[PDB]
Formats: structure tokens, sequence, C-alpha cells
């Protein structure tokens, strides 16, 4: 439906470099899957060549070993989060000069090698490899131009996945409830932290010339296309 | 067929440990996929719960761009073969203590590094990146037990693949006739080298206690497997 997979030629008429880069970033359950795909066919009516990127779209077949032996697998699986966005975004964002709309940034992934290094998951030399390759990536790779900052209280998060996955939209990912629950409090306190250092790093770090955009994950989803397209509409190029 | 993605519980029966490992090593066109293939069913036949893999199973979406524009995707197509063999050997060989026979081994992939840092497609500091991930992700897997070294000819490897090319059995990877040739001349050079770094490292490396078994590309499809049956036949575990 939306080509992200063709190593055919680029095709953007007259215009030169990137396209434009908005993400969203937050904690799992935090509406981004619904804002991704509505904000990405606006944009496209508005005559720009966008697609939107669920995680889903590329999350390995081994995921869930990632929580069930995570000793074992969150080192490679880690990677393989990084390495499927790094080329998504190489190809289409760059290559292809396509206007992308993504659930996280490629600057989220290190948050989640920090909670396995955190609690053991992920040993310290892995930990280092993983950043030098993801130094060497993420050199390639614009910084995105708009991140919407959408961080739900961890109680909602597991509100609406307890109601997602005993309806069957989605499958049962932990090897416990306690595991669902424990790594989505995990990661909130991490992406409270990340987010704080985003907002410094649009101010004093090398994320000047991105905007911030505060969202609240408890909004509508009306509410929150509303406020995203408010600014997002004026990243449109043919 | 061979359920290489499973994520359930090991059911080995009595039998610790990783499986037994057999690669296939040698450059394109060989006949590894003819042999691995008919070799996988015969140690199931002897009683092995083996499986046969070949680098299609895991082929990145994105592998042609690693040819036309190998400056861009050259680094992150080479994390991706290491990568996905790596989980694919660490769920099937060790953790489900399975019996692999597979195209090339996980000590092959660092040549195909070297290709690109020599042409320049790879800068150093991108491989110096891409070796200490590969040196963590290996301290995890096992050496291969039977290394089948298999090594064609230039003029061998190219006359087969503009046969399958021109039949449809395979597709065109290269973005000329030109860099195919190239291509395959400059790693069977740099195979002939990985062999003989391989004939010392069993010996006086880190292979010892690992076996070699050499094997002439241009012999028949049928003295290729009852070459190799003849020492695989020894590995198989029930
Ligand atoms: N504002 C909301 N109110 C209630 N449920 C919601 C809301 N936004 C999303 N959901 C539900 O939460 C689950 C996950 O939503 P999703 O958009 O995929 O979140 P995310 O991408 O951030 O992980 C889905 O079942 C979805 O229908
Ligand atoms: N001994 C052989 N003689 C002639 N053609 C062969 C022989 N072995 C393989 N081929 C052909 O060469 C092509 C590639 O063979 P394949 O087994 O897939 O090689 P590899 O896995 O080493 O790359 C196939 O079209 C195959 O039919
Ligand atoms: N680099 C990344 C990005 C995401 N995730 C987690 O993967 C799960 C997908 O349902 C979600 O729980 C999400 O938090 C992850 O573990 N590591
Ligand atoms: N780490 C690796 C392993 C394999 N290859 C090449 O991929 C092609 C697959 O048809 C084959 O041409 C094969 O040589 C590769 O470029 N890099």
């Amino acid at each position: 439906e939306q080509n992200l997979y063709d190593v055919g030629p680029r095709d953007s008429g007259g215009r030169e470099g990137p396209g434009h880069y908005i993400a969203i970033s937050g904690n799992t359950a935090a509406g981004k899957t619904t804002l991704i795909e509505t904000l990405a066919g606006s944009l496209r009516a508005a005559g720009a060549d966008a697609v939107g990127v669920s995680e889903r779209v590329f999350h390995h077949r081994y995921l869930k070993l990632m929580f069930s032996a995570s000793a074992d697998f969150a080192f490679p699986i880690q990677l393989s989060f990084m390495l499927e966005r790094h080329l998504l975004l190489l190809d289409n964002l760059v290559r292809r000069g396509r206007t992308m709309v993504m659930e996280r940034s490629h600057l989220d992934d290190a948050m989640f090698v920090r909670e396995h290094v955190a609690s053991g998951a992920i040993t310290a030399a892995q930990q280092r490899a993983y950043t030098e390759v993801s130094g060497e990536l993420n050199a390639r790779i614009p910084n995105p131009d708009l991140i919407v900052l959408m961080n739900p209280e961890p109680e909602l998060s597991l509100e609406r996945l307890a109601r997602a996955e005993a309806e069957g939209s989605r499958p049962r990912e932990f090897p416990s409830d306690a595991a669902k629950r424990a790594w989505v409090h995990r990661w909130y306190d991490l992406y409270q932290e990340l987010h704080d250092d985003y907002r410094r790093r649009a101010v004093d770090g090398d994320l000047r010339g991105t905007e911030l955009l505060e969202l609240d994950a408890a909004a509508s989803p009306e509410e929150k296309i509303a406020t995203v397209t408010a600014r997002a509409r004026s990243l449109v190029v043919g």
C-alpha cells in the first residue's frame, strides 16, 4: 500500500534532499498507531509523498524471546529494532525523499537498551558495542523535524493493553501479567527522563532546529490528530 | 516446514546443550543450497532434529541496494546478514538444541565486510563498529563442528548464475553484468584467503575441535552429498 521496500530509483520530481520527519515518542499504548495512520493519509491528501510507519511493520519474528529470555535475546532483538528502523529511514526518508510519520524516532531506541542494561539482561560490553553501531547509523539519518512527546501513565497503558489482549486485537507479548506490568513501569520512568533530555537537547544540544510538541496521552484521538495536524501541515512539500 | 522461528519452549528429550553445527563455506553458485536441502533431510531420517538454512530464508528486502548503492547500504545490509544469522543460530542451535546445516558459518560474514572496506563502500569506522558487535554476538554461538570448504572458480560461479538468471530461477541482484562479475571475482579471492585462514585456525587457532572437509565445487551433486554425508553421519544425536 505504501511501497515501503522499493529498491527502484528515486522519484521526487525536482525536489532534492530528504523528506521531512515526524516522530511520535512515548510509552506503549499511548495512541501512536491510531494517530500515525490518520496523519500520513492527511499529509498525502495535502500533496506530500508521505508514509506512516508503525514498529509492527518490522517486528522481529523472535520478539517474544526478548521478554521471555531477556539475557539471551534482548541484545540481538534491540539490534533488530535499531537496524530495521534505520533501513526504512535511509531508504524512504533519505534516498527516496519521502516524508515519514514514525512510531518513535531513531533516538528513542537507546532508552530500551538502557532498560535491559539496568536490569542485567544486556551487559555493559554489549551496550558499548550497540552504541558504536548506533552512532555510525544515526550519523546518516537526519534528526526528526517534529517530535510529538506523548508519554502515557502506566495504568493508562496497562488498561488499554489488557482490553486489546482480552479482545484478541493484539497478541500477548510477555511471559506473565507481572512482566508486562513491570516493563511498562520501567519504560515509563525512562521515557519521563528521555523526554526531559529531549527538551534540553532541542535548546542546548544537537536537536536545535527540531520542533517539539507536547501531547497528553489521555486526550481523545480526535483532539490528538487536530493538535498534531496544526503543526504537521506546515511541513508539507510536494 | 522446519519451524525455524518458534518462540516456544525447548523440546529435546533428555539431551542437553546445543545441537551440532555443519557449515558449507564458499563463494556463490558453488552448489551449497542443493547440498544443504538433501543433507538436512538425511539427518532427520537418521533421527536428528536437524534443519537446513539457506541465506535466502533471511535475505533483507533491501538486498539489491547493497549492490546498487553500496556506500549507503553495504554497512546496514551486512549488519542484517550477521544479525539474522545469529538469531537463527541462537534460537535453533543453542536454545532449542537442534542440529543446523547452514549456508556459510557465522565466521564467514566478516569477509564480506572486508570486501566493502577494501572497495571504500564501508568506512574503517563502520567496520570497527561492526566488529565490536560481531565479537559479542559470536561469543554466544558455538564454533561450527564441521566446515565444508567448497570454493568455486569465478567462471564456474558466473556460468551457473547466468543460466539461472536467464531461466528466471533466480533474481538478478546486481546493477550490471560487470558488477556481478566483479563482486564474484573479489569474493573468490577473499574466500581463498579465508579458507587458508580456516585451515590454520583449526590447528593453531580457536577452531581446534572443529573438523574441516575439502570439497571440489565442480563435483557432481551426488558426489558432494556422498562425501559430506560420510562425515556428517557421525554427528547425529537423537
Ligand atoms: N485515546 C484512547 N482511548 C482509549 N483507548 C485507546 C486510545 N488510543 C488508543 N487506544 C487503544 O489502546 C490500544 C493501543 O493503541 P495504539 O494506538 O496502538 O497505541 P501505541 O501505538 O502508542 O502503542 C489500542 O487497542 C487502541 O484502540
Ligand atoms: N554441480 C552443478 N552443476 C551445474 N549446475 C549446478 C551445480 N550445482 C548447482 N548448480 C546450479 O547453480 C545454481 C546455484 O546453485 P546453488 O546450490 O544454489 O549454489 P550456492 O548455494 O552455493 O550459491 C543453481 O541454478 C544450481 O542448479
Ligand atoms: N527499541 C524498542 C522499541 C519497542 N519495544 C517494545 O516492543 C513492544 C512491541 O509490542 C512494545 O512493548 C515496545 O515498548 C521495544 O522493546 N524496544
Ligand atoms: N554476509 C554476506 C553473505 C552473502 N552475501 C551475498 O549475498 C548474495 C545473495 O544472493 C550472494 O551474492 C552472496 O555472496 C553477501 O553479500 N554478504
